[PDB]
């Protein structure tokens, strides 16, 4: 509400609340400490959104040990419909010469058999590696979304053009840290962060954010400030590499990045980055596009508990998401990959719908609102009386979000 | 699209065409030069939306016989529901010492009698004075709106009580011009255009606008700049006095009035009028006002041709106008009264429905919705294939409008 | 002290009372009410800083006897050289086909002749004109300035090159307005002003600004406000026409246009003025124009007086002038030339030190400012004890301005 | 130079070298490992500024013995008077219960004995414990900054009163993360620069910067971050506890915060800074506050490597510093103690002057701004025909600063 981000600074204050909703999502490796699915389950309700596998290491048969452990305790919750959160695979190909070695081609071959959501490449050095990845999935692995590593000079250089080619962006310290002076690695992730930003392409901030809490229980000073000065930045998930893989404290560490990512979420300084993505958003006659800057605007003036957004390639919802609200946006999808893909853009929270389609397509609508009001109820969103920002459609199929309403929670 | 004002000024071209639109009211005096049934039609078509009754000279039958030749005049044009332009008559009382003297209480008596639709009240110097206004014109009155003329020192030193009182203001030049030194007068007017820009409350700029005109076809280099910067500044409506009541030339002086209108209005820095006019807007559970808030900013991002609003009080239409929208706002009524008293609003070009109310209510919102998209092409706003901003409500009555749906015209 | 314009407008109080110290010029042409030696005399007195000569018509004999009296009036205020205001005259070419025609080309030989500090030059279409003017004066007029009339719709086209070839720019309305539509006149003039407040150049806005003073000691409301736009658009100087030349009231049109001004002034929005001057202002090693925009902004942080900068071709003051400071710019200057050619920019109170040169340079710079106190408390811009801005350089000659002391007045 | 925030950030480039001047000064904790007279020069080498001695741990013999070896490293440089770098010494009472116990009594009676700079004083609650340890300090250390340890929620409560008794401020993470939630502290922390940025006074951040580098000779990804972003945040100091007192890399961790730093103050978006402090900057007739507004505004504008000022109790230099100018302050001074203190304050390279006071004060002006001239080309912060901007007094004695002269360097 300040007129300089001097006087936000000045303001903030840490006795007042924070939100009930995580904005920033969080990746979680997957190694020896925490493939248990007992151990599964306990960082799934401590708030693991994407789990990932790291091929450096492994075989095959090991991997796949880990996928069914992973989908066993997702789905164990998936009794109470209103309570299941959908959980994320990624597959971290080892990478490196040439862009895709002989060992990656059969492990991306893998991963399109075993129904990952994403990939991560490695040594990403110019557009045409990501080319290569894309030929080698195939049209059986089209859906799979190319999370790019920057990790060399050449990669920081050439961002541009790898940014067009991919899904999304990894920012990948620890890499980037040896191979370019670790004084600079500051810079680079900043410039990468403001980059993705203004594109609307997710961005991951990773590797040593929580190194101390591999031995110890309770962070360092500069981990709880180098999470939360990510989440200002802009980052759209967090990662936890050696700390939920083979640390003593999986679960310490998971809680440890919810707290400090909704504390920093209210640190946002929204006036000023609202207004700064609108100068820069292009002019278009695209009705989806309008819809969602409306939206947001709306969410401002009326301090939504939420927007809702029903969508099934979940393209509207990165639409608000681009817009960087304060409310937590809600996507309602029947779509199970659309659901898991969801948590690498920054406020999005999936609700997967498993009712079967009503006749009257209006029905159908509205039957998807309500299912959305019962998860944010339920979750402590929002309460009977408030105001939400409902984003719907005027016909089936995709691409053909027009209508935003203002509605009382029922 | 300019960052800074003074790269906005250096970028305006006298080659770059304005938009069909105007979005500026024109208010004419009707006098011996005008009065006729003949000459009103010409300035019904030449863009006249209020005629203004001037009560400082003239019998009750002499007046009674101008409005039946304005009312004449107007439903000429009636047979075609398309086509018609509702016309608003105020009355302006002598004023007088008491807030409201002997004359003027048989003069509004006779105004609540012959169904005007605003009155324009003569030396206003504090609230209680408006509030004495408001009694006379009773129960019989309650819907008649109350434009407080300032006209002395007193009035502008209380002006915020005034303004609280009141349903606008009128920024009255020539009384205010004589009660104070002549070289402070474009110093209150801007104070005064200022606060009720910011309240939301109708401003109306007048007196000595087009003086040259009186005598010649053309006006002096002054008075197309002093036109020009009134509607700048942001003055809802713009006021001809003699002009259009004794001169040579009333057809022409409305005629210019409309040209200098359009042109002004395409030099007008939106972006940093909108910016201001939402870092000043109080946050509330409102939908009304986030529906509002939300449709002016999709407008911009889409640049629609138009914002069309249903609205039976008017005052969903007052709340888009508030925004200062580049779109004309088509409000769409069935209320007589409510088309007359739009002109009052910056940028409302109100349509009046008269088709029956169709058994099925969604029917009859679509209903009104295709007549503001035929009177939109008509009129030349839009071409089929554009886009337009539609605001509707959930439920019928007034205070219920919640949805906002970007549409392509059919 | 606003943070918007809009609380800026919101906050303007017609009871606050304005500075001393006028800001901008005031030209008038000299035509049979006003060329006597005694009119002459209460027109210097009433703040007419420019007399300016019609060569549409007459003979160079009338011409030259203008020329006596004005210069007669002027130095009949010598005596005290405290008081002693420097008056500058101008010619103002009749024009056309050629961009000199052949009685142009006696006329600019007559004004080199009869020592002009300035000449308008009529119907200007490129920059080719503006050479030809510059090679008929010759070198024996090379100090003379070259204000461009536009006057047509090429000479608006190509108005950038004709800029960069100029000394400055008049907007003459009344030409412009007959070969360009009326109504686009306005947006021409405030992209003219615009473009040469950006590139440092002075504009003059000219040509039925006063029009009804003509006949009657009273302007209309719009001429009030016109003269007063200009001002707040970024204008140098105003221009009196008819007005000053054959109307009734020569003095009252002079007093007229110097009260307007002051009051005009204290309304500018100046935080957002000098902030947008200077995120366009090109870094350079220049220290003279760093010297410049430091005083720009010492001198708003202790709200100083005065801006006093000594000044022989006028160029230190001109760039001071650049940033429009809220005090007035006492340039100090022995050069009787750069003294009347000062009041072509806006805010410079120029005055002419007749005191010999002293043996030691640090005492002649002295001697020099405490001329520029005397003149100050004189004219009551500052009473002693009040903080003035002093600008000097470290050596004799043009082109060194590098000091700026923060003084107590003496 | 962009527009934006976000457009700054994605113009930032790790490819583009940074300028020679640290601005943000190093405090280093003097323990086991680094108390040695020959560990000490190499850190003096490597760029340490202050000497904190903890008061928790050892007697008055142990620290006497410590500050010696200090003064003696120091001193080792002193032959060479342009390359002599003073190094201030701290004392950080063991604290508590009453704002001074007994221990610390005998503790700040023993620093005013040694003659410290500064005292850390530990657990300030409110403003009259900022009070009790100045009594203490007495008349004979009048002259002592006081720099107030917030260590706990009333601390942080009442921060504001503190914040006007003070200094200066030091966030001391460790003790502010056992008393309020871990994930609270960078609110807390981020707040508190805020406000001392505000008022114009030093801030130091402390406790866990480097953590990792007490056992590897490396930080970790998260150090580099959180060492840049307390840079950007606007932190006039960084703290070294255990990585300078116990750790096996003293050197090493002392090089990385030199590195870090330089790399981080390149990052800083100045246009906006300057601008928010000018905004937020009270109007007042005091010259010394004009004279350093100019200077900063002076500096952007021609990119000047150095703004030298001379100083007697620091407090010119301190008044340039508020205003966070991109040039090192060259701050000279023939006061020993004045010339320690100033590390607090980002961006004062402090000289000390040992020259004797010649005879005429315009040569002893002279004299010690050549000084300054050549420890800047020594160190390398500018070179022969770069233009620098210096600031100085119209007498001699403090309070009178009022000249800047923009100067190339001889
Ligand atoms: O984000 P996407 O993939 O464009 O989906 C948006 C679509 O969702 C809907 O609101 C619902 O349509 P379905 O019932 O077919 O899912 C459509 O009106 C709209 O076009
Ligand atoms: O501007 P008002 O007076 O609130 O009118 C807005 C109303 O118009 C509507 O859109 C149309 O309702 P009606 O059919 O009763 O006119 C309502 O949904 C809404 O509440
Ligand atoms: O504006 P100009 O023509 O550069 O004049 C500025 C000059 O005036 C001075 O302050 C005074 O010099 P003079 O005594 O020779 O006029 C010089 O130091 C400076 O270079
Ligand atoms: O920052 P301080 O303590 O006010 O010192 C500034 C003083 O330094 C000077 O420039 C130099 O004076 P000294 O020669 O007495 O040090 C004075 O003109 C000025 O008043
Ligand atoms: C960001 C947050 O909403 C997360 N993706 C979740 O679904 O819980
Ligand atoms: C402003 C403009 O729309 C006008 N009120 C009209 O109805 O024509
Ligand atoms: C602008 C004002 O200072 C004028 N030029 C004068 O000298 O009086
Ligand atoms: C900040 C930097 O200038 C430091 N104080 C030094 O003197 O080296």
């Amino acid at each position: 509400m300040a007129d300089t981000f001097l006087e936000h600074m000045c303001r903030l204050d840490i006795d007042s609340p924070p939100i009930t909703a995580r904005n920033t999502g969080i990746i979680c490796t997957i190694g020896p400490a925490s493939r248990s699915v007992e151990t599964l389950k306990e960082m799934i309700k401590s708030g693991m959104n994407v789990a990932r596998l790291n091929f450096s290491h492994g075989t095959h048969e090991y991997h796949a040990e880990t996928i069914k452990n992973v989908r066993t305790a997702t789905e164990s919750f998936a009794s109470d419909p209103i309570l299941y959160r959908p959980v994320a695979v990624a597959l971290d190909t080892k990478g490196p010469l040439p862009a895709v070695s002989e060992k990656d081609i059969q492990d991306l071959k893998f991963g399109v058999e075993q129904d990952v959501d994403m990939v991560f490449a490695s040594f990403i050095r110019k557009a045409s590696d990501v080319h290569e990845v894309r030929k080698v999935l195939g049209e059986k692995g089209k859906n799979i979304k190319i999370i790019s590593k920057i990790e060399n000079h050449e990669g920081v250089r050439r961002f541009d053009e790898i940014l067009e080619a991919s899904d999304g962006i990894m920012v990948a310290r620890g890499d980037l840290g040896i191979e370019i002076p670790a004084e600079k690695v500051f810079l680079a992730q900043k410039m990468m962060i403001g980059r993705c930003n203004r594109a609307g392409k997710p961005v991951i901030c990773a590797t040593q954010m929580l190194e101390s809490m591999i031995k110890k229980p309770r962070p360092t000073r500069a981990e709880g400030s180098d999470v939360a000065n990510a989440v200002l930045d802009g980052a759209d998930c967090i990662m936890l590499s050696g700390e939920t893989a083979k640390g003593d404290y999986p679960l310490e560490a998971v809680r440890m990045q919810h707290l400090i990512a909704r504390e920093a979420e209210a640190a946002i300084y929204h006036l000023q980055l609202f207004e700064e993505l609108r100068r820069l958003a292009p002019i278009t006659s695209d009705p989806t596009e309008a819809t969602a800057v409306g939206a947001v605007e709306a969410s401002f003036k009326c301090c939504s508990g939420a927007i809702i957004v029903l969508t099934k390639s979940g393209r509207s919802a990165h639409q608000v998401a681009r817009y960087r609200p304060r409310a937590p946006i809600i996507a309602v999808t029947r779509n199970p990959q659309t659901a898991r893909q969801a948590h690498l853009y920054r406020g999005i929270f999936p609700v997967l719908c498993k009712d079967p389609v009503q006749e009257a397509w209006a029905e159908d609508v509205d039957l998807r609102v309500n299912f959305a009001m019962n998860v944010g109820k339920a979750r402590g969103f929002f309460k009977k009386g408030d105001v939400v920002i409902v984003l719907t459609g005027w016909r089936p199929g995709s691409g053909f979000t027009n209508t935003m309403r203002v509605v009382p929670v029922p």
